[PDB]
């Protein structure tokens, strides 16, 4: 019912919001919406890919100019009250789409004479002489989501069907910014490249319901364990100080951090999540602790300086960490005030016993995947036999949850302290980081144990737990594919798919591109799952899709990766002298609302669509041979979808 001349009527995107989409040549043309005898109008200019307001019809109508041919959008947003409106544009052996509804032969799929409901539109139709006759909704890219019109609600959660999100908790939702400065952490007062911007676990508890109407039912944290406190030099210049805002600079495995929030903000993560039907998996390191900072130097009484005397008061302050680079220093300058090679200062850090580094009288590391030290990291001695005891520095850490334990090995601490978070919350499963530089029965003792630590909450918690499934385990091994190697038979339910980013980019500009990787992925996966993302914070921020990504992740076989902000496009951020930086920029919030809002609207259709059909991501594929568009069926157990992309609207 709402209108504008020269466009049809639009047709609803999301609760309170309309849309309507035209090719439209350029030039210029009035603007009103008419919803009936309503008549509203932009009142404060015609910009594109912004919220304009709205007064009602007086006068000549605000005259819209069409600079560029293209498809656009007009969105209007009753959510306020008060109308306001959105335009926006979208700037071959591809299949090419006239805009008009396409007829689909669906005899060997869904029965005569039943009801096939097009889940993206809502629309259904009755199956005659083998057809259905329909119209892509404004939004879909010309997809039909063809499923049986008795499917009402989510499938059972599978996790060959699952859709994880993964969040860096810092760069989310700031919940409560008195805890944004722990441990006396500083913003730098530039760009916050590498800084805690504070986002915490409240913040994120507060999205819950934001993530399960995006169909998301796996929620992978970034590791809410304490972190060393302070910042060593950001990039190759050392143009920010880097601090652990990311999780993947451990210092005590015990505690949470504090930046995050307290035990009861982890609980009510977790127990809110699983009432909405939303897995939890902790982001975990075995490999390596954290950098040695000032911060940490100071408070633990660990390291060596080059400064004695009055001289360190005066160059590294009263808290050595709120030191900053002078004129023609950097942020790595500090370095040079470190004493790198004294044994008996640097052993009062973790210990001979602990980690391999080229400092002091440490085991200096190897010159191969498991004992080398990744990026000068303090290697931790995960095959290491000998009975350690506590951390050294532990003994000035009266805060740690870690005792020493008879017998224990380094890497006996690891998993008993990673498991303990299991046996205590519940966690449904880790990510594991840098799993190629740690050996393959470490990550089998911590399976073996996080197993067993979930069976102990689940049978302790029966009114809590969602099922009796055992714990799952994901790992990153730098670069691996669609393959079953050696992981899955060390305690690795899933490895992460480095591959399908590149494939999915050769399909950017045309859906159907992909369809070949697709047919291989499904039968392969078969009898193994992966996890496969478009984005990821050690890679790029895919943004080249269009409006398409969405379609690109979710109909994929397997597991798949929303990476935070995937859904509205967040933009790369400053990055300075690292090129990584910037995929961990801030969630863009204010465009969620405003002009991502239809993209939001978009993956939570196409999300929902996939939770209620484990065929998406477990189903064999059949192809569809058509002379207009691209479609295929995907079939498991008693589901069946069919997917129609009527091609290039242009
Ligand atoms: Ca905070
Ligand atoms: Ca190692
Ligand atoms: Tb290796």
């Amino acid at each position: 019912a709402w209108t504008t001349t020269d466009f049809p009527a639009f047709t609803e995107e999301g609760t309170g919001r309309f849309i309507s989409q035209k090719v439209v040549e350029k030039g210029t043309r009035p603007l009103q919406l008419n919803f009936d005898q309503q008549c509203w109008q932009p009142s404060g200019g015609i910009k594109l890919n912004q919220m304009l307001s709205m007064e009602p019809c007086r006068g000549t109508p605000p005259q819209w100019r069409i600079f560029r041919q293209g498809l656009y959008t007009l969105e209007v947003d009753t959510r306020s009250g008060t109308p306001t409106m959105m335009i926006s544009l979208e700037e071959r052996q591809c299949p090419k789409w006239d805009g008009k509804p396409l007829t689909i032969d669906v005899s060997k799929t869904f029965a005569e004479g039943s009801k096939v409901r097009d889940f993206y539109s809502g629309n259904v139709a009755t199956v005659s002489g083998g057809k259905i006759t329909l119209q892509p909704a404004f939004g879909s890219n010309g997809l039909l989501l063809l499923e049986r019109a008795e499917t009402a609600a989510p499938a059972p959660f599978d996790w060959h069907n699952a859709t994880v999100y993964f969040v860096l908790t810092d760069r989310f939702v700031n919940g409560n910014p008195a805890n944004d400065n722990s441990y006396g952490r500083h913003k730098d007062g530039m760009q916050e490249i590498g800084t805690f911007h504070g986002g915490d676990l409240q913040g994120l508890t507060s999205k819950l319901d934001y993530l399960q109407q995006m169909g998301v039912n796996a929620l992978w944290i970034s590791s809410p364990l304490e972190q060393i406190h302070g910042w060593v030099g950001g990039g190759t210049k050392g143009d920010f100080p880097h601090y652990a805002y990311h999780g993947y600079y451990t210092q005590d495995w015990s505690k949470l951090d504090a930046n995050m929030g307290t035990e009861a903000d982890l609980r009510r993560l977790v127990d809110e999540a699983h009432k909405r039907g939303i897995r939890i998996l902790f982001d975990v390191v075995m490999n390596h602790a954290g950098y040695a900072t000032l911060a940490d130097m100071q408070e633990f009484q660990f390291g060596s300086l080059y400064l004695q005397g009055d001289e360190l008061k005066k160059t590294l302050g009263e808290r050595w960490t709120d030191w900053k680079p002078g004129a023609g220093q950097t942020w790595h300058s500090f370095n040079d005030y470190i004493n790198f090679s004294d044994k008996a200062g640097w052993e009062k850090w973790w210990g001979k016993k602990w980690i391999r580094i080229d400092i002091g009288d440490y085991d200096n590391p190897g010159y191969d995947d498991l004992t080398m030290s990744l990026a000068f990291l303090p290697d931790l001695k995960t095959e290491s036999k000998e009975i350690s005891g506590l951390p050294n520095f532990y003994s000035h850490k009266p805060d740690t949850a870690a005792k020493a334990i008879p017998g224990y090995t380094p890497r006996d601490y690891l998993t008993h302290w990673l498991s303990q978070w299991v046996r205590d919350y519940g966690i449904d499963g880790f990510r594991v980081d840098t799993a190629k530089h740690v050996e393959m029965d470490a990550w089998q003792q911590l399976k073996t144990q996080a197993t067993a630590a979930l069976a102990e909450w689940k049978k302790a918690n029966p009114d809590k737990a969602l099922d009796a499934a055992p714990f799952w385990m994901t790992g990153e091994a730098w670069g691996h594919g669609v393959m079953q190697s050696d992981y899955y038979r060390h305690g690795f339910d899933a490895m992460i798919n480095f591959d399908y980013q590149d494939q999915a980019a050769k399909a950017a500009t045309c859906m159907a591109n992909i369809d070949l990787t697709w047919q291989q992925m499904a039968d392969k996966l078969q009898s193994f799952n992966v996890l496969s993302y478009l984005s990821s914070h050690d890679t790029r921020l895919f943004r080249e899709g269009g409006a398409t990504a969405a379609e690109l992740l979710l109909l994929a076989p397997g597991a798949v990766q929303i990476f935070y902000g995937d859904e509205s496009s967040r933009p790369f951020g400053p990055t300075g002298s690292d090129p990584l930086q910037g995929t961990r920029s801030e969630m863009n919030w204010q465009d969620v609302n405003g002009k991502a809002a239809r993209s939001v609207t978009h993956w939570q259709k196409i999300g929902q669509f996939r939770a209620r059909h484990p065929a998406i991501g477990m189903g064999k594929q059949t192809t569809l041979s058509m002379s207009r568009g691209y479609g295929f069926v995907r079939e498991s157990g008693e589901d069946k979808v069919m997917v129609i992309w009527a091609g290039q609207q242009q």
